[PDB]
């Protein structure tokens, strides 16, 4: 049928941009997908897309940094669909820019409490859900800057490195107990955020991409899919780019 | 829909193991599908199974190592089909067991010619045949081998590091020309092939089983389609967490 | 000549282990160091024994999670010896043993406050050390671990990743004004810690031994010292192949 | 003492560049020196700079890409001074500069069989004297492009990340014989070869190295002389990069 017929899929930070995209793509997949996000009308707005397209959502808001919020979102989701299959940790913020020695502590923490600890947070409580369920699939959603520096970003690089670590320890320790965890690493994206960024950035982003575009969400979807899926049965613990060539020089 | 419908696929080496699973997977996904193989009676024997599937398949007979064979074989599939737009370059050996001290000097060109030297003849010719075409997608078979040492195996693991490289270079170098490239990393993977060797090497897979040819192919044919469209020059573990210890 | 000789050096969790071989390192080269640790006794120990090779050291109480505290013992080494050349963030802690669905909350934060922000802490206030006087050396004490999962242990493996992130950052960014930044990648050290986990340990390290802190040492050293003028930014092994497998 | 002291090691390459100032640093730190170059002129003067810092060297001509040459440098080596502490396998060539497509099949041979087959003939007999005289250590001559791409060189990249996979395995094999091996991966260096590069490519390289300069052959060697002594006892199967930064980003 559709490769996720029958699964229940979580996404966190699916009101807008790749969240957003996985949603979709989740969902017309046949998955039953719970959104989740601190902005209720992205998410609302995200269910009925899915619903236009004929399949089956519903919002619950939370924060990714709260454990009791991350508790409560797969709680829900149980109770809404009977079970955890999917979970897509995709929440993010890009930060502050400033040189490591001028990093705000507050910035630092914010960064940190969402990117990593928030992801840590998810997969504890979706671990729990998963064991419970006969075991599941989570993707965590990283970065190239998992692997290579952001000169000013220096927190979403640690934070991306951090969730790939995490990911690695999760595929190890679950092996045998039925649930993969894997992580994805975009490169630079299309978004609208991204529109915010002066012109003369963005040329200089994209020349650092050997493909000579930047990325679309639906490319990055794409590959969260199938490390969703059944098909990437043997795939656990890996770190998986779609950077447009970005890490390869 | 059919991911691969009407593009035109060649897999090195997919008489058995690993490339026969792609082919088959290239072949129900609707490609028209070349099998090389040093041995023709499997390769004759993959392209009955996709035509049994209802798949299109020819037999072309290349030794992998061999410039001009490659060629040849790209030739082919451009005179059959009229253009080429996916390769898969798997064939390879496993070589000799031994020491890097002790390993025979015919023994490690044998290696390094089949699965490095003919990966790059492959790509080679691949890639002028994509350009002719507008662009195309090529997959090299690697291995954890290509991260990882392969104790009593250096050309292997040589060879298998080179194949990432190259994958590199091919995605960086021909980004902006509609070529992609990427390479695939498998654990070890139950193929025909002592018991207590088998346990040793399954209790290095944190999953606690070996993979399948099936689920290697799976991911060929994700990064051969154009769903991966933004991923290039990437090396992609299928190790069931082999690497991740 | 020494090789650190007029360096004002400062080694975070100096009061054992590696830590400690660190500052007898630096010690022995003719730095200056600030040993810093939570245990006073550990930390005056360290110090009395740079002492009694002739070196000078002084210690300064700290908790590596603090900022306060990493602020005021890198102003602490500036006010003492009029700069900051050098700095080893080695403070850690293993954390407790759980799968990660079973992590406490209160044990993961734990760890993620000193292995993790605690190393931000200190490259923060060394780094703004570091520019006022010209220049600096930065070695992060990462593990095996950066690279590799360490099963029971993800708050550890997580933290030490963090760490070559933040390594890589600091190193990118600093480039041109004269800070370099490297994290070093123990394996498993013969440290103060049953024969069975031992064994397992051991079979996991090619060399087919673990470690000992001082060789652990000699490479901090040659990071800090004039002699690795152009690595910045790098992830460096003392693992006896344990990452090559 | 010195920290070579006692010991007898072997610089392929050492008439020149990188290989000459391992050659020198080895010298200096008291190792008794055996140069290999193709050139022996080249090798002559370095042995000259040997002798004129008190150092003891000896001169043979060896193409690294033989297995006779590489076997015939070893006995050598074992007959001049008794034995064959270390080994630096360093001899290469950068090869032409063209697209994968477009690339020789004997300029691609050529690469293949000097940086990457000529290190395993020179690691196979370096090896069987190691054996006999109680171990050793290798250090084979890499490049960042063991580990990312260096577009229009692809045999020159193929071959370094060979030399890594070798490494590795090198390590992995003899680690409780007393043999240790490691990869050293340079950046670009200012060499006299680099003068031959026009100025606005040589500007386009400096602005990839986060430190903003080009590298000295004498940092490689510090590298090189450290990975090569006992100080570095408890490292093997590794890479090292010395490279300004330009792998971080
Ligand atoms: N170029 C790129 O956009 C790029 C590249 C690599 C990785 N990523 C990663 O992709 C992920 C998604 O980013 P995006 O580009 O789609 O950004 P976006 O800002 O378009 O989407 C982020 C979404 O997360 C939500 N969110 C933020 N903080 C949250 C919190 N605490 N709890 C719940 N929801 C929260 C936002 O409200 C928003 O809907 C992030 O993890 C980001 O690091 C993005
Ligand atoms: N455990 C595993 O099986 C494993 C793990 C990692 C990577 N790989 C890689 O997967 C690929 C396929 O291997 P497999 O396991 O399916 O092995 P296999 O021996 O079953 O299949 C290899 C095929 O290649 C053919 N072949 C060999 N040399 C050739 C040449 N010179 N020219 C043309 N055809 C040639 C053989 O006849 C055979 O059909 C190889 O590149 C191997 O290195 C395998
Ligand atoms: N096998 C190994 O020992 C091994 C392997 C890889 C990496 N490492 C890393 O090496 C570093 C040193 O560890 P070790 O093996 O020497 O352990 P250790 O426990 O012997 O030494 C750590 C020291 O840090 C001090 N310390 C702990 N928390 C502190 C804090 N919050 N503030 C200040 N001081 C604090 C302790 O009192 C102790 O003196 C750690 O970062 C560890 O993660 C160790
Ligand atoms: N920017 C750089 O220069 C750079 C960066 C990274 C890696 N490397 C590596 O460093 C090593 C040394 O290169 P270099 O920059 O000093 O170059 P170089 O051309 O200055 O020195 C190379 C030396 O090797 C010798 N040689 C060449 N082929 C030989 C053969 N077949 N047998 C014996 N000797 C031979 C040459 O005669 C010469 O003396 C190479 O392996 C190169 O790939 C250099």
């Amino acid at each position: 049928m559709k490769i996720l017929a029958d699964k229940v899929a979580l996404v966190t930070g699916s009101g807008s941009g790749i969240g957003l995209a996985v949603a979709l793509a989740y969902g017309k997949e046949g998955a039953k997908v719970v959104i989740s996000d601190i902005n209720e009308q992205a998410g609302n707005e995200t269910v009925k897309q899915i619903e236009s397209l004929g399949g089956e959502a519903v919002f619950f808001k939370a924060d990714s940094s709260s454990p009791a919020d991350n508790e409560a979102l797969v709680g829900y989701a149980v109770k809404t669909f009977g079970r955890l299959d999917i979970a897509c940790n995709n929440a993010g913020i890009g930060g502050e820019a400033a040189l490591t020695g001028d990093y705000s502590l507050d910035g630092w923490k914010k960064v940190i409490d969402i990117n990593f600890n928030g992801v840590f947070y998810g997969c504890k409580y979706q671990i729990e859900a998963m064991e419970r369920n006969g075991g599941g699939v989570i993707v965590n959603m990283a970065s190239i800057h998992g692997t290579v520096a952001a000169p000013m970003s220096s927190a979403y690089t640690s934070a991306k490195h951090a969730v790939v670590g995490l990911t690695k320890n999760i595929g190890a320790e679950y092996g045998q107990k039925n649930i993969r965890c894997n992580a994805v690493g975009p490169g630079y994206i299309d978004t609208p955020l991204l529109a915010k960024l002066d012109k003369e950035h963005i040329n200089a982003l994209i020349s650092k991409h050997p493909i000579g575009r930047l990325g679309k969400a639906e490319e990055v979807a794409e590959l969260v899919l199938f490390l969703s899926s059944d098909k990437s049965s043997f795939m656990t613990g890996g770190y998986y780019l779609v950077d447009g060539g970005y890490t390869a020089v």
